[PDB]
This record gives structure tokens, C-alpha cells and sequence, in this order.
């Protein structure tokens, strides 16, 4: 999963880009719910939130390091099949 750092400027741009609804507004920044963050695998070849973030404050979360398979499995759990 990814995380949003303290450098987030609360621009609102990443929330509508998440296919899994993993992003919401937090206390001082936007936040990723790691149980919904597939790093976009299954939907897109690259993270959509990273693509729109104006200040590059979306990074791998080292306390949720996931393989492509784990992420895929997560994608399948969220969307079904
Ligand atoms: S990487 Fe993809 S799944 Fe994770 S929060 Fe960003 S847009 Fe959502
Ligand atoms: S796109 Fe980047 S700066 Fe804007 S709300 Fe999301 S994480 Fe914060």
C-alpha cells in the first residue's frame, strides 16, 4: 500500500482518482486506508493518486509492504470475482 505524507497540501485531487475509495480527508492531510489500497493493481498500470499529486507526497508505506500478488489478491477481494 501507499501512504500520504505530512507534505500533503489538501488539494483534494487524489480522492476521486482512487478506484477503490481508499482516500479520504484526514485531520491535517488526506489519508490512505491501506486495506483498500491495491497500489491500483488490477485497475491501472500505475498508481492514479501518484499521477495527480502536485507535491509528490504519496509514497510506499513501509508498514504495509505488499507484493504484486498480494495487491492483486486485495483487488480481487474488493471488486469480487
Ligand atoms: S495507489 Fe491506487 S488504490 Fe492506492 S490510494 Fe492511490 S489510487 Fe487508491
Ligand atoms: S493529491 Fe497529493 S497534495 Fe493533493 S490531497 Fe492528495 S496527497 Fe494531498
Amino acid at each position: 500500500a501507499l501512504m500520504i505524507t505530512d507534505e500533503c497540501i489538501n488539494c483534494d485531487g487524489c480522492e476521486p482518482e482512487c478506484p477503490n475509495g481508499a482516500i479520504s480527508q484526514g485531520d491535517e492531510t488526506y489519508v490512505i486506508e491501506p486495506s483498500l489500497c491495491t497500489e491500483c493493481v488490477g485497475h491501472y498500470e500505475t498508481s492514479q493518486c501518484v499521477e495527480v499529486c502536485p507535491v509528490d507526497c504519496i509514497i510506499k508505506d513501509p508498514s504495509h509492504e505488499e507484493t504484486e500478488d498480494e495487491l492483486r489478491a486485495k483487488y480481487e477481494r474488493i471488486t469480487g470475482e
